[PDB]
């Protein structure tokens, strides 16, 4: 509960970014085997973000999740601040991604299934989640996939602030699915300007492989207007998805 870094035996660099590093660890303690990210205030500040990460280790803290990387616990000294973070040993989808180009049936409907389940515990536990990336996705020793992301003049639309923000990772949802399937994104173009284009007129396209309860599930995913994308609930229970998870 008081840590220290003295409190952890040092293993190798694993990878570093993008304020800190992180290095593979172990509780002298409990002999238990963890990552370490090491982030530098000096960093956090030159991009004004300090309350920013207490506020959100705050947030992630009260999160125990399978497929959410668990944060153990944090600390600092006047130069450096530790965070105390699942080791997710099978590396990122980012790399499998770029192995097997494309992933199978089955391989993608578990991973949605397991994003669903963690988005739907964030949605219950009260936080939404913005974008998903391959490259923010983790995986631990099962295959398992860990979700690694980090006045009386004024009207309406200015009082209700933002007023769909949990329908954002159904888009993501909509997106992944489709790159795991496929190994391209579907709005992915030459220029930013036909990227842009592609987004905004919901523009993507199925190669002939792809089956059909898949691109009736995408397609579901990636409405132009938030509030008709399903709710993940819905996800979970889609034909394509209850015929390939496990
Ligand atoms: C090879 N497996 C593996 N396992 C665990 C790992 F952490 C890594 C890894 C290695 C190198 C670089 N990144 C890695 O993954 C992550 C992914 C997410 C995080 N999460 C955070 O850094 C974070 C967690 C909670 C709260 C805040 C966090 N960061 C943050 C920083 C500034 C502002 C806001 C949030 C940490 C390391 N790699």
């Amino acid at each position: 509960r008081q840590w220290a870094l003295e409190d952890f035996e040092i293993g190798r660099p694993l990878g570093k970014g993008k304020f800190g590093n992180v290095y593979l660890a172990r509780e002298k303690q409990s002999k238990f085997i963890l990552a370490l990210k090491v982030l530098f205030k000096a960093q956090l500040e030159k991009a004004g973000v300090e309350h920013q990460l207490r506020r959100e280790v705050e947030i992630q803290s009260h999160l125990r999740h399978p497929n959410i990387l668990r944060l153990y616990g944090y600390f600092h000294d006047a130069t450096r601040v530790y965070l105390i973070l699942e080791y997710a040993p099978l590396g990122t989808v980012y790399r499998e991604l770029q192995k097997l180009s494309k992933f199978d049936e089955q391989r993608t409907a578990t991973y949605i299934t397991e994003l669903a389940n963690a988005l739907s515990y964030c949605h219950s536990k009260r936080v939404i989640h913005r974008d998903i990336k391959p490259e923010n996705l983790l995986l631990g020793s099962a295959g398992e996939l860990k979700i690694a992301d980090f006045l009386d003049y004024l009207p309406p639309e200015m009082i209700e602030g933002r007023m769909h923000d949990e329908k954002v990772d159904l888009w993501s949802l909509g997106v992944l699915c489709y790159e795991f399937l496929v190994g391209k994104p579907p709005f992915e173009a030459n220029t930013y300007q036909e990227t842009y284009k592609r987004i905004s007129r919901v523009e993507f396209t199925f190669p002939d492989f792809v089956t059909e309860g898949a691109r009736d599930l995408i397609s579901r995913l990636l409405k132009h207007n938030p509030s008709q994308r399903p709710m993940l609930r819905e996800v979970l229970e889609h034909p394509w998805i209850t015929a390939n998870s496990s």
